[PDB]
């Protein structure tokens, strides 16, 4: 009994979507774990914070987004546990910064192989989906981040204290 | 002799662009009776016949999007006679919603066939037109009629004489 | 069982009027016809599209127009095929206004022919429908394709290249 | 080692932060799942899934609110795993509302035993922090939904079919 | 040592950029140089030389965009000689339009070849950037100088000396 | 054959202004070639990027307001290959300052051997036209990039990280 409005939408690309929710709602409580460590007293770095909750809220407006995808189409969300992040500690705004280009390049792969099974299921709204409103919008994010981390690393982060001082008014304060 | 502007333009294409020109000029003349049907005196909801004129404008500015397309990459355009619609007597609010959405649904299937011949013969510029113009709009207006469909079923339409009625100002109405 | 808002209202009247509707949307056919061909590459006369596309928007609302009459004189509305147009190739700005100035005396004729039937069945109000909104509305639209006829004729169209350019930046521009 | 601000803060009052918080981020996901249910095409109760997405956002914002205040005491945020929710499918509006009451009553009830142990431990910033943003919220919510249930059961849902559209569009519409 | 940003980005796809960018360039070059032609004493067509002066800016824009492109997908920039174009007299206003509709396909062409090429390599952010600010303005620019051509030519040009003037003033003032 | 308008305009001249042309859209390319580089990931400056943008728009400004002189005096735009820049890595922030001071001073050299020229051959206008928009600007672009390459050496660039992310927010920024 597939629902009234399914059409050319593959049961691998339904199951395919429902793990990328959980992954961006995982990407969306990673951020939100770092953004809680850069409030610490013992850190105090704001504009560290404000970034990262920033970066948590967009990502799980693009879990919501896949979800509306999901019912769009007809397919059925399935929710999984929401894993707790691989740290508590994130150490410095630098190794931050590069746990995030880390963390947005593993969501860029998962949403290539997404577009992928997409082509292959010949699901082209599907495609443009995936084209228009994630790969364009992870290209920027790697990059931003690619150019934070090289900021933070030439300004001689986290050994230089104040490094990822000034980064915090001059490049996240504006 | 080609037309000066025409590039990596298959004639498959031009036919096929041609037949979903009349599909949709049909469409929007699907469109046309139901909102006629609304109008009569012994149906009477205005908010169904100012729904479904308003779909009957946007297949025909869909129609209108195609023509574009078809002079902007110098193909002709050759029409075919507007068929008139199944029927004439559209029963219930909830019987039109029903066929609009299996008329969508047959719109929705001959533009991905025109996706998947536009893909094969490498026309990259077709397929984004259709991506972008149209079958976004299919899934979201399927999406539409499906939610249409279910409220009014649930409300008890078209044996509650009351289910019409309320659904066209509430639903409708606003 | 006529319908309960219907009175004096002869079924030849009903039936002259369905008719009447299908000149009126293959009048529309016929100028969206004409406004395609006029935004090909190899004619190229944009204003000449723009009149042409108005004149077919124009012709919808007078059949929609007539639709209405239908259901408010409790008439059901008969819908039959819209025909192709006689021509894909209009050849010229001024023989698409010639075949433009043929075509609304063949529906003003249909519309007087729709009067007589109407005077001789006694239906004053269907008389006066006619006359308000139609007959006048003819005789205008009829004068003024006259007057384009005649200045194309004289600037020299077609044969003369610069008289249909400067016809669509003067006359069809403003 | 304590952190510098920490004062009067007990390690108990810490971990029990902690579980809050992840409490509050399982009820965020608990709405997710709800309002993504009535975004369904089969369900399509758009007021519902509005109303459901607000105390998504709003459990979420409880969240972060107890993480400042976890930084702010000189505490440290461990994060676990956001548990997925009991249901994929939740039936109906009334049980969606009756889940969600039961939902609120459990985070009231870890609220008020949070509560005591602040009193127990003689911290009275945490007592009042509880009782300011959390406790008033809280019967608040609990006190609409059992309003919400009541009228929906009043009305005849589920099995009256326009009592949860009806109820979507007066009571949660506005 | 790729760049951090770096992925799914093949050297290919990066040299082929590399091609473009100067390619866009060349365009730019190229139309530089027909404006500088309609700013002659002896030519005098002032919205010829605005025209060609605003689509030199475009392809300037177009090859920046690139530039944009190939350092947010990590790949490296490497310009080469800017070769000068084939004239410095371009003859006529519609001889500088034909020229101007070669150079357009020419540009579309290679902008095709690289779209295969991203999609070959399985690319998709690389063909949605092609497809959405290049394609598509190529179809539309090739059109225009398309209709531009056509109604010079149909006008008399370049022989009717009254034809480029008033196509001056007409289409291209305005 | 001379131009209708030409007057007191040397060949020499003519020739000489066609050489400057082609070398200020050559310093163009150079200030876009260092607008990429420093919109690299790994170097991620935006306003040293920015900057040297500004100055490549400013450089083709220039060089289209030598085309207008030259079309102006009835002279000949003969146009030549835009030499690649002699770098594609600029290494650092300094570099490229030093490296447009010495493109700034030889541009500056070759209009005051152009002036030299127009002085010899008696051609104020000229002489006048050199003094008004070139020389004047040259001074004060010379002693600008002059400004910023004593900041930059005394901050301690490019060995101090932070040098080169300071200048780039306060001077540059602003
Ligand atoms: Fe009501
Ligand atoms: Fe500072």
């Amino acid at each position: 009994s597939p629902s009234q409005v399914r059409q050319n939408y593959h049961q691998d690309a339904e199951a395919a979507i429902n793990r990328q929710i959980n992954l961006e709602l995982y990407a969306s409580y990673v951020y939100l774990s770092m953004s809680c460590y850069f409030d610490r007293d013992d850190v105090a770095l704001k504009n560290f914070a404000k970034y990262f909750l920033h970066q948590s809220h967009e990502e799980r407006e693009h879990a919501e987004k896949l979800m509306k995808l999901q019912n769009q189409r007809g397919g059925r969300i399935f929710l999984q546990d929401i894993k707790k992040p691989d740290r508590d500690d994130w150490e410095s705004g630098l190794n931050a910064m590069e746990c995030a280009l880390h963390l947005e390049k593993s969501v860029n792969q998962s949403l290539l192989e997404l577009h992928k099974l997409a082509t292959d299921k010949n699901d082209p709204h599907l495609c443009d989906f995936i084209e228009t409103y994630y790969l364009s919008e992870q290209v920027k994010s790697i990059k931003e981040l690619g150019d934070h981390v090289t900021n933070l690393r030439k300004m001689g982060a986290p050994e230089a204290g104040m490094a990822e001082y000034l980064f915090d008014k001059h490049t996240l304060g504006h």
